[PDB]
């Protein structure tokens, strides 16, 4: 269960200084979407901001000192107006998430089955611990109600990163310091992502 059913409810219950909506609109066909940034799914803000160097980005960040879990709105309920605008303005979506697991793991899903499999192959070749989830896996990112699918094509890739994998990318795993302690593994991972995105979406 989430605390809030939709963005209007979150907005009416939370101090606006406790969350942030951040956009970068470049006209790239691909949108990088991180609806659980900041302290909600730690590290997804930093991956999103690095990929925004080449791609359009939507970021919703939890900025509380503690209790950011209350700001998590599941993808099939996430309706913040700037997210609805940006998703509909893009051809394709890559959606970044974190899940609780100490082992290093990346679970890839989404509606874009050909590109999701290609991304898993490219990550595995590069020595990253990715697996492909198929259509009947719970939370496979395939609902028409999922914000990531509300694009011009409906084709998305969902990237779920374990706690262990996200912590491996930063010297200090905090809201304050992830953004200024990105390590060699962070840039190695984001470069595999840049190579995949440029090759896969010509
Ligand atoms: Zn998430």
């Amino acid at each position: 269960e989430d605390v809030y059913q939709n963005f209007e409810e979150l907005k009416n219950n939370e101090d606006p200084s406790d969350y942030g909506v951040v956009t970068k609109e470049t006209g790239s066909p691909v949108l990088v979407l991180a609806i659980h940034g900041g302290g909600i799914e730690g590290g997804t803000s930093e991956v999103a901001r690095e990929l925004s160097k080449e791609y359009s980005m939507y970021l919703f960040e939890g900025l509380k000192s503690a209790g950011n879990s209350v700001l998590h709105i599941t993808s099939t309920h996430f309706d913040e107006p700037r997210a609805l605008k940006m998703t509909g303005n893009h051809e394709y979506v890559i959606s970044l998430h974190g899940y609780a697991e100490e082992d290093q793991q990346i679970e890839v899903g989404g509606t874009d089955r050909v590109r999701a499999a290609d991304l898993v192959e490219k990550l595995q070749h590069a020595g990253f611990p990715a697996v492909l989830l198929n259509m009947d896996h719970p939370h496979a990112g395939v609902s028409p109600n999922n914000i990531a699918n509300k694009s011009k094509t409906g084709l998305s890739i969902q990237i779920e990163m374990s706690t262990g994998f996200r912590k491996s990318l930063f010297g200090i795993f905090s809201l304050k310091s992830r953004a200024v302690t990105q390590n060699e593994r962070f840039y190695e991972f984001t470069e595999v992502m840049f190579r995949f995105l440029k090759n896969s979406y010509l």
